[PDB]
């Protein structure tokens, strides 16, 4: 199942403060063509939070949210 | 009316093949933080295509939708 071509999704700033954790609902990595590299956070009211992907919570909330 | 702030849609590459104009319903340019300039146009059914600024059609396409 792929999908509809579409404008590329690109983070050109990270948030300075991290989610908490029970607002996230989802998460994927932005395109290597993107300057930055990035990870969308969407929320449960499906806010688009773009994360510095070194940073170490945002590596727990992708872990916990691929192994659940 | 400001909007939420959101990951930044970008166009790596534009479409090869001029879209009919009775399939525009909007466009907008996208910003100039992306790779490469962009003019984004929203079919009626809400399809996204990128597009080349600089292409005649697609300068008269965004002209035919601001002077109406």
């Amino acid at each position: 199942s792929l999908a509809a071509d579409t404008a590329t999704a690109c983070c050109f700033s990270y948030t300075s403060r991290q989610i908490p954790q029970n607002f996230i609902a989802d998460y994927f990595e932005t395109s290597s063509q993107c300057s930055k590299p990035g990870v969308i956070f969407l929320t449960k009211r499906s806010r688009q939070v773009c994360a510095d992907p070194s940073e170490e919570w945002v590596q727990k909330y992708v872990s916990d949210l691929e192994l659940s």
